[PDB]
């Protein structure tokens, strides 16, 4: 996956945590 702050999107499912579109990174 991606690091748990990993900038991600929406699109963006790569966090083994989950996308935050509040900071369009990783919770």
């Amino acid at each position: 996956c991606k690091s748990p702050g990993s900038s991600c999107s929406k699109t963006s499912y790569n966090c083994c945590r989950s996308c935050n579109p509040y900071t369009k990174r990783c919770y």
